[PDB]
């Protein structure tokens, strides 16, 4: 489980900075905001 797979395979994550990950999850994430049309 490489980089490939740090995602999947890795939920402790972490593993650069991830702060970069954090503020493009939160979007499809928090409650992912693509879900106003599918409400």
């Amino acid at each position: 489980p490489p980089s490939v797979s740090e995602i999947q395979l890795m939920h402790n994550r972490g593993k650069h900075l991830n702060s970069m990950e954090r503020v493009e999850w939160l979007r499809k994430k928090l409650q992912d905001v693509h879900n106003f049309p599918p409400d």
